[PDB]
Parts: structure tokens; sequence; C-alpha cells
């Protein structure tokens, strides 16, 4: 139950580092970004410029020794265990911007995972490398609109080969972070020989993004929310060429880079919900307690104490089974993690979504503006029942390793 | 449980008519809308023009007898008791744009209500019979940023008389419509006389925008939705003078207003979700049983048919509470209405939220975008938990109405 | 929404009868019982002697003209309209031997409405008219204890022609009322011939209680209540045979019975669960009000009034929905009435359910006790999610209807 | 995480003790009980025997080591940390009689506590040896009927000072255990002097039943379960006159008794819980796979699966909550576990009712019957609910601990 001395350590300073220097800026930023819309002005390409602070940030950052915390390379990362790093999730998940100064943000850490894992020599000098500094991003490219991607047997777009070359076709979407000017690499996860063996049948393609043949079509919101500046884009693949070099491991091994990666993308994600679920009920109690209706502290109002105990509850509960789950994947390693892994993707956006809401709630309805993260929050929370998967399929794979124990 | 012949001909005519007519429309107005944003392109201030096909279609609506449905008087509106009018706003709850089409529309029916029965024969001429032709737009202006205004006697812009005139200061927000260009007169709600007695301490005054004083300070997002072209502004009044005839029936007569209009409202807010669910529903039933993962349409997935039935029950049992609600105000009026008309306001967002929610869901990732109205209609059920007061305020009258039966 | 003149003087018998005359023998009834076992005092065997007051108040209530009420025919029965006897079920849901005492519980209602419909004319001499007397009881055999029998396909045990006799073996259970000295006969419900088409495979025959070969083997409890006098037994069948004249309407006509039959039935459990969970309510309030704590009336206290406003708006939607459902089985019958008598099925137990439970927290420790009727209460809705077919299957049919609307 | 190399070998022990010894003669005496009341037979009075197969299943226990293991004390007890004894907790909670049989049962373990810590010599020698045998039973009586109890400052039950004499007046009820034959001893708790210093009102004493003036009114049913033998009783104190020795620690330490042995307790009923829900979930899956309907095995059909899958997760995150404040209680003391010991009196106990909810409908309406272990299980939660203190009291708890963290 305790950390390390180290995960100790890190944790205050990731606190102090993102308290002290990365809210102000934060703030500063999604203020502009409120100020311009509320009044009507300016132009929409102008709220796609990445803010010049970011660099200034990641750099102080860097020299703070705060970079690459989630992967465990001690030469190359932070060396820290899953159990380590953890408790810095939480932390980074109080603030939009955060994983991005610490180089720890998804797309990014679950891409450059796959890269130090599986890629070749040259494919690690050329973008593991500047992933790895900060100086590009990328973008992990599955989804696609016209099928149901949960069921990833369903994918129709295409990475092919053709003599020396891979070919690719195809549309894919909701692709995190595909918008940003530095966006300079793409890992396409396509279809390939659907008449191989079951779990041989797709592969991973490192695709530069300045290849002749791709289109960033459009931007999507969630809600209304674009997530400026990276965003999350539709990207197509018109006869995109590239040489046969460009799988990552090999044709055919998509699932078993997946499989074999599967871990700690999911306590990251889960850990940032519980910083997020923290920041609203701080908001909850501070609003609750400063604003006064019918005679009393809105707190003090009906059901709201409740509310309050029933969030301190979902968070801390939650909270333990995600640090139960990193400490799995330290001690037996994903193959005794399956079930944890998905337990905890069905939990904490759900947790979350429901503290955020109680959180509106007693703002009233500033609430749902931008005045206070919370808005963007829900939506956050909302969005990773789907990302990464559906909370039902996640459901049935806790379900299927649970009635697997009565055979 | 029927309709009259009167509601059965009007519910076909209207549904008929936002089919073929308006939603055309309302579909190219959000498409092009989208497209703009997901091109990262054009100006914000383009966003809020006015679509010029809705003049087009309230002259239709016009010509077709389908306007003013909701005002009871036979002259000057539809002459529609509140169990006719029930339904058709449960079809205009359908689409963005019906309301207004119809002059249906909150906050205008709202405003031309008070004005209908407490306004003077110059008011009525100068301000009720626009708003009655449909020619400009008005806004309510009650919530102030800086108090808790779930308790409206937290008020603390002014309204006072100084001679022969009312002297008018403050800050109010989340008023509804006051970005429109036609937006021309908002009746705004204050404090006069703290030291009257209870109930005849504050005022609603008729305020004309272009009164020096008065500045629409910013709009409001709720979730990133800025619901254009009306939306939700922030209003300051410094030093606004006006005539004393601009007090609305008399100073003091503010609670008497709000609680003489009481009723009806209620009831159109209540029935307009009703609709919004069903149109959920409806693209989730679609949705579902189209696309297809794990070898089944996704409705035949896990609990999917299991939450389309409770989507199913919970709107057949809202919509009948809300039917009974009106059914009551046509014969025993508001004084035999009171609990019913606080039921239906917790009830009906709270339903429409959850069935919306389980449609996103089923939408996959694209539910979270505005290729689909699930994502707005959800923000817009949620935002009704706290618009004409919070969940909490109205589950707190119905307790109280309970609870004096026992005495 | 109004009721018929009949109705409103019905409502206003049953309810003054209910009161006055049964409320002061079923609460005599169920404290003698609780004292004998607070005191660990007595024998088993007494606790399930039939209470003499109920011939005496079954007299009474004939007298009063409060008798078949639930039966449409005129002659034989009160010639009530779905409608109309809606609310008197409510108002006899109320109390535990109300339908007893007018003669209109369950399961002899749903029997003595097989037998009016599909009896042969000596059937109805020997059986339903000592039924429509209040002289017997009877039992209806489906379930069965070693298939799920929430698939009616399911039914083993069988009722076969062998020449001039009907052969009946297997075993049944949850037989409502087979305990009680005067269940003098049973429909059997079982499987005849299984090479028929789908729907002629089952039957229901007319079984009397004293034919060789029929065993009631044990009553069975729900949370440790036996309901006496009439329980719910397991009844088994060896080598039971009885002239073929026993069959109700033939052999392989089960299914058309049982559909030929359904509405009323699920319309008057329905609305009994309506009167269950009001005096839920009312005992909840009372309750609250009366005791204190903290320095406050319990029902002051955290988020209790909003507890007690959402039972009045849970009550009241579903009430409405099964007088709905009632109108319905008036206007359009069964056939437009398919998703309704489903709807009322998992609305109203699961409603009661919650509103019982609320009301047993506010009891404290003495909720769960039979000091109060809740305890039984809530065991009551919660058999109501089973009884009759679980929610799940309810379910299946509100979606499958749902969705055959898009094909 | 882990545990101890104690705990690990305690927790195969209790398990192997509790399936192999234990249930055998559990499942025996419930189905006995079960028989004698299907049959309508034999008299109340035996119900109540206590089962003669327990002494023998106690011996065994002390003789393998697994006895007191709740006491910390290593000369008397198992010497076990919070931590260490949690798991073994979960396994009791998975058999209604384990408890006893280890010793470990509530209200003896804390009663021994308060004997162990704030005992004279006397009353160690005369009261608490014979608990630690095993010899005797106990009762704690404070819950009064004709106050809100959940507030303990409303206590009007007195043990006064006469001279060298306490005098002790009222009524109590819910005293778990009172029925025994071999419950000799009361810890009574009641007001003293009303008019001392806040938290010094109130007072402890050892009552021996024996003493005149007692009188076990009656025993309580639990939604008709009675929990023999020890049952839950109401007892009264007619001028029940004992030695001023008999008060525990002095007059007027009442509160400082209660306060200075709480945590502990709360885990025990925690855990305890979390292998009741682990039962019950058990259950729920074997039946779900081998009963079939509609053509497939039951976990199949609609949203059972899911509903697996959220038992799961909120098992596994409500055990972790609890090993969590077990840890802190290990570390910090009560003193750093004050929101942990009412967020697992709150969470467990909700949680495992839900579980076991699912179960039962799993089960189809043998669920409700006792030839399963859920029926008595979900009133066990239930009533977890408020035994101890109601939920709405411990939230109060919790967020009074989160709202001080902003002041
Ligand atoms: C914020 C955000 C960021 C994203 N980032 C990325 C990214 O960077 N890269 C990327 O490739 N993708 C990304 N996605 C896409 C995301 O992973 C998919 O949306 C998700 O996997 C679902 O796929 P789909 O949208 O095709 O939905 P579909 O597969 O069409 O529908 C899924 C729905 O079907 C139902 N369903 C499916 N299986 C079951 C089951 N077993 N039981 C019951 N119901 C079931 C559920 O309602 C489920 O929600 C992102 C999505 C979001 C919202
Ligand atoms: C879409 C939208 C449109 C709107 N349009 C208009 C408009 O046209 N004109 C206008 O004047 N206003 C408008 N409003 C404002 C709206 O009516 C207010 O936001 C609302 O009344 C709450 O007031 P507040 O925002 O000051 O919240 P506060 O009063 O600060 O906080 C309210 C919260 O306090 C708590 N609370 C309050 N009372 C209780 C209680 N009894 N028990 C328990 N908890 C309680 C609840 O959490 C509640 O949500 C709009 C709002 C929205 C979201
Ligand atoms: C108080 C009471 C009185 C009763 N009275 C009578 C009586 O008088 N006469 C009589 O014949 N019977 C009676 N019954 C029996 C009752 O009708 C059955 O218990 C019920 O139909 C379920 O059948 P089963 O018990 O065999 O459960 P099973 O069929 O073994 O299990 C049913 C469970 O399976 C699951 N399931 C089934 N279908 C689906 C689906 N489509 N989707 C998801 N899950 C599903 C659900 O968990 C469901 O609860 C009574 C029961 C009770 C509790
Ligand atoms: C199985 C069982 C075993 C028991 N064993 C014992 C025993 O061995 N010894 C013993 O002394 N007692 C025992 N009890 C009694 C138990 O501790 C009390 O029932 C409980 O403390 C509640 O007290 P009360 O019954 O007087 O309820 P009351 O105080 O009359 O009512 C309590 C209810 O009031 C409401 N309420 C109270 N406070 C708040 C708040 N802050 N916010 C909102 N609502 C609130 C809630 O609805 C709460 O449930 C037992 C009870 C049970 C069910």
């Amino acid at each position: 139950f305790a950390p390390s001395a180290r995960a100790a350590e890190l944790i205050a300073a990731v606190r102090e580092f993102i308290d002290a220097e990365v809210m102000p800026v934060e703030r500063a930023v999604l203020a502009h970004h409120d100020e311009l819309l509320g009044a009507r002005a300016g132009t929409t390409a102008e709220l796609w410029h990445v803010p010049p602070e970011l660099d200034s940030l990641k750099a102080k950052a860097r020299a703070a020794g705060l970079w690459n915390l989630f992967l465990p390379d001690p030469e190359l990362g932070g060396g820290l265990s899953n159990s380590e790093y953890a408790p810095l999730a939480e932390q980074m998940g109080r603030s939009l911007f955060a994983p991005t100064v610490f180089n720890c943000n998804a797309p990014d850490s679950g891409n450059m995972e796959v890269l130090h894992r599986y890629g070749s020599q040259e494919q690690k000098e050329v973008w593991l490398e500047p992933l790895l500094e900060g100086d590009i991003r990328s973008a992990f490219c599955m989804t696609e609109p016209d099928v149901a991607s949960s069921d990833a047997t369903n994918m129709a777009a295409t990475a092919v080969v053709e003599g020396d070359e891979v070919v690719i076709n195809g549309r894919k979407w909701w692709s995190t972070g595909v918008g940003h000017p530095d966006c300079k690499v793409i890992i396409f996860m396509g279809l390939t020989d659907p008449n191989a063996h079951r779990y041989a049948r797709h592969s991973m393609v490192l695709v530069p993004m300045d290849t002749p043949g791709i289109t960033v079509e459009r931007m999507l919101p969630t809600m209304g929310f674009y997530d400026e500046p990276g965003g999350h884009g539709v990207v197509s693949f018109d006869n995109v060429r590239l040489p046969a070099d460009a799988f990552i491991a090999g044709p055919g091994k998509g699932f078993e880079i997946a499989q074999g990666r599967l871990g700690p993308g999911r306590v990251h994600h889960a850990m940032r919900l519980i910083g997020l679920a923290e920041v609203a009920l701080e908001h909850a109690c501070r609003r609750g307690l400063d604003r006064t209706a019918f005679g009393k502290p809105l707190v003090n109002l009906g059901g709201n104490r409740e509310r309050i105990a029933d969030a301190r509850i979902a968070i801390n509960q939650t909270r333990l089974l995600v640090l139960h789950a990193a400490w799995l994947l330290d001690t037996v390693g994903i193959m005794g993690a399956l079930s944890a892994v998905s337990e905890i993707k069905v939990a904490a956006p759900n947790m979350a979504q429901q503290v955020i809401d109680m959180a509106i709630q007693i703002h009233g309805g500033g609430g749902l503006s931008n005045d206070f993260p919370l808005a963007a929050a829900w939506v956050n929370a909302r969005a990773l029942r789907l990302a990464d998967g559906p909370d039902e399929v996640h459901r049935g794979v806790v379900a299927r390793i649970e009635l697997a124990k009565y055979a």
C-alpha cells in the first residue's frame, strides 16, 4: 500500500510542478480560448495554434528529471515499475496539459512502447528517438468509421505486401493527435492476409505522415469540444506505398503486438481518471461550502453531503483496484492481470463520469460552462467508456474469465 | 388518454411539417457548421448567422395554421388546452429548430405569456405584437452569476423606483436567446424593495435591448456547444433607466407574475424532452440493428435489448406523467397541479439523459460527434436539470407537498 | 384520466371496507403470528390455520356488492372494464387479505377467468361455481423445479392421452395456494405431444386435488415468509389419471389458453404493487416526521426528502403506465397492448421494491421486523420480479416489439 | 498487497476447515430447519436448539490453532494484525456458523475486546475468561425501541449510581445473541449523568443475565428469519441493581470505550460481507452455466454476463478498500483511519446486497427459498446497512471529514 522512496519523491515533484508551472499556463490557454469564442471573435484556425508555453514547460520538466516517466527502460525512460508510475499518472490526470509536458500522453506513450519493443534499429533511430525527445507527435490509426471497430476482426482497411512494398488503403477515424502540426508519423493497424491463421491476419505499419496518398479529412468533436491542438481526426489512405521494412515486427504480427503491449496503458488511463475525479470532487466541495441558498451552504442542502461521501468512497475504491492492477503487472505480468486490466477500464471512467456529473450539478449553470474544467472533464470520462474499447467489451472479458473458473 | 379531433389533426400536421420541411434545413445547417469546424476553417462570427431558411419555414408554418400553438388565446394563438398542446410539444422536441419555426420556443413563449396576461395595452402593442408575429426575439434575465440563483430570494440585481423612472443595475447570465440579432427586448427580474412583505420584494421590467447601459458581455458554452444563433449570454446593466411604466404589472409583483404563469411552461419543456428521447431511442435501434460485431447485430449483444426495453418503459411512463400534469392544469388549474409540475421537471430531463447516454454508447465513438444529433441532445437534457430550477429544488417541492398530507 | 361514476363509487367503497373491516383483522392475525414466534412458542402447524374472521369478512363484502370485481361478466362478476377495476386493485394491494376478501386474489382470479372462457358446461358447474362463491380455492401448476421454467417450452411434466383418459406425471413448484385446506382443484399445465406443431404441444388440465397420485410434498419460504394459510407448494403427480374430459378446451390448447387470457392479470398485479408502494411511502413519511435524531425529524436529515420525492414521482408515473395499459386492453384489446402488458410487469415490481427499501431504511432496525408490514412488502415486490415470468423475459418482449418497428 | 507467511497459512487452514468440517454441518442444520417448516411440522421451540455439532467443531478448531483469531493479544488470542486477520474474516463470511466455530463472531468478539481493554481484573476472570473459552455467549445492549438510536445521544435507558450500586432501567432491542441458552452476560450502554460534559454522560455496565429485573421479552425477525439459536432480542431492565464495580472502566466512560475500540470491528464485518458476496457470485455462475432457457445457458442470455462482470468488479474494489482500511489501522491507527472505517461500512453491505440480488434473480423462484443460502444472505447484507449504524450516518462521517480538508 505504500510507495517506494523514488515514487514518494516523484509524486511530490510532479504535483508541485503541475500546480506551480503547468496550471497557470493551462488556465491562461483555456481562458483565452473561452474569451475568443465568448466574444464571437477571431478565426477557427487560430484556436488550433500550439500554445508556445508548452515547449518551455517540457524543457523545465526535462531539466527536473520529470520526463518519459511512463517508460520502464532506465536508460531511455524513468525506470519506474507500474506501481511506481501509477500515482504519478493520477497526478497528471489532474491537468489537461500535464501528460504532454512530461511526455507521458496517449497516444504517444503507447506508440513509443510499441517501437521500443518491436521496432527495428532503424525505426527506433528515425522515429522513436524524436518521440522520446518530445520533438514530434504520432497517432495510432485502428478504428474505421464504416465498421463496428469494437470487434477488431471487422477491420477492412488493408496493409498488403506487393513485392518489396507495403500497400495501404482505407479510412480511419478518432485518430487522437493527428491535427497537431508536429504529428509526423502514424502507426496504422489493418488487415493483411484474411486467409492466414486467426491472430495472424493483421499488421501494424509505421507510416510517415508526409507519404503521398494520406489525407487528414476532418477533425471530430466530442460534445462540441475539439481538444486542440492535437484533436481527433479522420485519416484516409489512398494507394499509400512504403518499403516493406515499414511493417512493425512483420506482416501478420498486429495482434501479437497489441497483446504483448497490453496492461500498462490501461493502468495509465485509469489512474488519470482518478486524478480527474479528485479535481471534480475538490471543485464540488469548495463551491458547495462557498455558495449559499435557502439559508445554508449548498453542501448542507438535501442529499449533497451523501453525494460527497459516495464520491469519496467511489474514488478511493476505484483507485485501489487500479493500484492492485499495477501490482499484478509488476509481479505476475499481464498473464496474471488479464481480468484486472479490463476491470479498471470499466470501473474508472464510469466512476469519474458520476463524480463529475455530481460536481457539475453543485455548480449550477456555471458547471456546464468552461469557466471551470468540469464540463470538459465529464466529456473526457464519457469518452473513455469508448476509447480503447467500449465498457461492454471489457465486461465481456471480465465475465469470460470469471466463468472459466467453474469449468 | 385519447386526444381531441383538433389535437389528432395537429399532431399529424406538425410531425409532417417537421419531417418534410424543417429537418432537411436543420440537417443542412448542422452539417455546414460541422464542416467548417471540422476543416478548421472560417470565422467564429459566421457560425452565428441566422439561417436564412428559418423565415421561409416560419412563413410556411404560418400559412399552414401552425403558429403560436402554445398560446391558449384563440384570437392571438391556437386556442389549445394544455392537453391538446402537449403532444404537439413532443413532436417539436424531436427537432432543434421546430419550436422556433412554430413560434413556440422558450424563452419567447414564456415572455409572450407574461405580456399577454400582465402587460399594459401599450406594452402589448409595442412588444407582444412583434413577438406574436415572430419578427423579434426576447430573453428572460433572472439568474445572476455571483449568487446562488436557485434560491430566488438571493437576487441582488435591482430595479428600483426613483421618481418617474425605474433604475436597473446588476449582472445576469444564462440568458437564453440574447445573442440573436433580433433579440430586441428583455424581461428583467430583480430586487425592488427588500423591506416590503415577503413575496412583494421583486419586480419584472420590460427592457428594450437598445437602452443605454446594457452590455451583452459574452456568450456561454454548454459542454462546448454555443446554441447559435441565440446562444446563452451574460448581460450587465449599468445605470439603466426607463420610464416607470416599464414595470410589468407594477413594482413588487415579480413573484406574483412567476406564480401566476406557472404550469404550462413546465409541460412544454417536459414534453419536448419526451420527443428528444424518442429520437435518441430511434437512433439507437436503427444503429444497433445495422451495425455488426462479434457475429451479431449490436442490439443482440449483451444487455442491449434490456437497455432498449428500459428506455421504452422510461419514455412511456414519463410521457404519461406529463400528459396527466397537462390534464390537471386543464381541470383543476395550477392550484391542483403544484406537485405534478415539479414531478415532471425532475422526471423528464433525467429520463432523457439516460436514454440518450444509452444511444450514444450504441453508436460508439461516432455517438459523441455531431454526425448524429445525440451529443447535442445529451447536453440539452443535462442542461434541463438546471434550467428553470435544479432537480433538487423541485424534489424539495414534491417532498414538501407530500409531507403536508400527514399533518 | 378520470374514472366512471361506478368506479368512483367502488374506489370509495372498497377503500372504506378495507380500512374499517379488513385491516383490524389483518393486524390482529399478523400480530398473533408474530407473538407466537417471538415467544418461541406453539406449533408450526397452528400458524397455518385459516383465520376464522375471513369467512365473516367475505360474507360482509358479498353483502355490500364487493365481490368478483375482477370478472367482467356482469351476471357472474362485477361487469367492470379493465379501466374501472384497475383503481380497485390498487386499493386491494394495500392489504394482505383484501384480494381474498373480495374474491379477487391470484391464483383464483386467473383460474376463474380460464374456466369462464374455456371450461365445459360441466367444468363450470362443478368447479367454477364453487370458486365464484368463494367456497374453495385453486392453484395453477406450471413451473417445474428441475428445468428453467422461464422458457415454457422447457416443461417436461406431461399430460398425455391414453384411450379415454389423460395421464399426468411430473413435479411442479411455487404453486401458490396449495397449502390451503380448501384448495380442492388444480389447473395443471404440461407437455402433451412434443411432435405437434409449435404452439400446440401443451395442455391445461383440470385436476381435483383428491385424485390418487397427487402429493403436496412441502411448502416453500420466500425469505423466511411462508404466506400462510395458502403458501407456495411443491406438488408431485405420479400416474395421475383422469377422464379425458378433464382437459381444458382440449389437448394441445395450453398456449392458446395462456395467450387468450393474457392482459387483465398483468394489470391486476401491477396495480396491487402501486397500492403496496403507497402504503410503504405513507409509513416512511409518518415515521420520518415522528422520529427525531441529530436535532431533526428523520425526514429532514440528509437526502431523505429527495428520496420521498423520488418515491412520489416513481409511484405516480408507474401508476399511469398501468392505467394506460388497462385503457389499451379496453379499446384495442390484447393485440394492441402486447408491449404494455410486459412494460408494466417490469416496471411495477421494480418501482415498489425500491420504494419499500427506502421505507425500511427510514424505520431503522424495526423496518426489517414484522412490527410493520414493510419487510413482508419488500419480499412481495421482490417475488413479483419472478412470479409470472422474470423481469428479463418481459424486457425481451418489450425490446422485440420495439425493434420490429424498424424492419 | 500480499499477506504475511502466517496469514497465507491461516487463509488456507481456515478455508479448508470451513469447507471440510463446518459446511457439511451447516448444510445439515439448515436443511433440517427447512424440512420441519416445509412439512408444517414440529414445534417452534425446537428450531431454537443449539446444534450439538457446534461444540465438536469448536473443539476441532481449537485443536488446530484456529481460535480467537480476531484478538490481537498473542497470549489470549491469535496475535494477528488487522491486515493478517482481514482475509480470514472474508473466509468466515462464506459460512453462517464459521465465525462462531472460531470464536470470532459478533457480538462476542466486540465484547471480548471491550473487556480485554477496559475490564477490571475481576471482570476479566469472571466473564472474559469464559468468553475466550467459548463456554458462554454475551450480547451488547445499546439500541432502544422508543427512540431513534442512530443518534446515540437519544439513549434514554439509564445506569445511575446510587450509593454503592448501579441502578439500571429501560428497554433495549435488536440485541444479537440474547436468545442463546448460554448467553450469560450483557454489556449494557445507557445514560448516566445528562448534566455531565458532552462525551461523559453515558456508561457501559457488565450485567449478568440472571440478575433480578431482566426480561427477554421477545425475539425479532429480519424478513421472517429468526437467526436461531442466538436470534435478536428485546430486553427490559426493571430496577436492575448491581454493585457499582459492575461499570466498565467507570461511570461516564461509555463514549470513550466506544471510540477507543473503534476500527477492527468495522473491518471484520466488511470482510465477512466480501466472503458472502463471493459465495453469492459463485452460486450465480454455477447456476447460470448449468440451467438452460431459450436455447442458451442462462448466463448467456441478455445482460447476465455484464451483471457477472459488474459483480466481479464490485467485490474486488470493495475488498481492496477494506484491506486498505486494515492497513491504515495497523500503521496510523484509528486516528488515521476515521473516514476509512465509515467508508467500508457504507460500501460493503451495499455492494453485497446488489451482488446477492443479482444471484437470486439468476436462480429464479428457487433463489428466494432456503434451498440455497442466497435469500438469507440478502437479508444479512441488508441488515448490515442498519446494524452498527445506518449507511446515512456513516456517509455523514465521510462527508464531514472530506469537507474539513477545505477549511
Ligand atoms: C476520445 C476518443 C479517442 C479515441 N482515440 C482513438 C485513437 O487514438 N485511435 C483509434 O484507432 N481509435 C480511437 N478511438 C475510437 C474508439 O476506440 C472506438 O470508438 C471504440 O473502440 C468503439 O468502436 P466504434 O466507434 O467503431 O463502435 P462500434 O463498434 O460501432 O460500436 C460499439 C458499441 O457496440 C456495443 N457493443 C460492442 N460490443 C458489445 C458487447 N460485447 N456487448 C454489448 N454491447 C456491445 C456497445 O454499445 C459499444 O459501445 C477514440 C474514441 C474516442 C471516443
Ligand atoms: C441551458 C440553460 C439555459 C438557461 N436559461 C436561462 C434563462 O433563459 N434565464 C435565466 O434567468 N436563467 C437561465 N438559466 C440559469 C438556470 O435557471 C440556473 O442555472 C439555475 O436556476 C441554478 O442557478 P445557479 O446557476 O445560480 O446555481 P446555484 O443556485 O449556485 O446552484 C444550484 C445547485 O445547488 C444545489 N442545490 C440548490 N438547492 C438545493 C436543495 N434544495 N437541495 C439540494 N441541493 C440544492 C444543487 O446542486 C443545485 O444544482 C439557464 C441555465 C441553463 C443551463
Ligand atoms: C411468489 C411466487 C409465486 C409463484 N407462483 C407460481 C404459481 O402460482 N404457479 C406457477 O406455476 N409458478 C409460480 N411461480 C414460479 C415463477 O413463475 C417462476 O419462478 C419464474 O417463471 C421463473 O422460472 P424458474 O423459477 O424456473 O427460473 P429459471 O427459468 O431457472 O431462471 C429464470 C432466470 O433466468 C434468467 N433469464 C431467463 N430468461 C432470460 C432472458 N431472456 N434474458 C436474461 N436473463 C434471463 C433470469 O435471471 C431469470 O430470472 C411463483 C414464483 C414466486 C416467486
Ligand atoms: C441485524 C441487526 C443486528 C443488530 N444488533 C444489535 C446489537 O447487537 N446491539 C444493539 O444495540 N443494536 C443492534 N441493532 C440495532 C441497530 O444498530 C440500529 O437499528 C441502528 O443503529 C439504527 O437505529 P434505530 O433502529 O433506532 O433507527 P432510527 O435511529 O429510528 O432510524 C435510523 C434511520 O434514520 C435515518 N437517518 C438517521 N441519521 C441520518 C442522517 N444523518 N442522514 C440521513 N438519514 C438519517 C436513516 O433512514 C436511518 O436508517 C441491530 C440491528 C440489526 C438490523
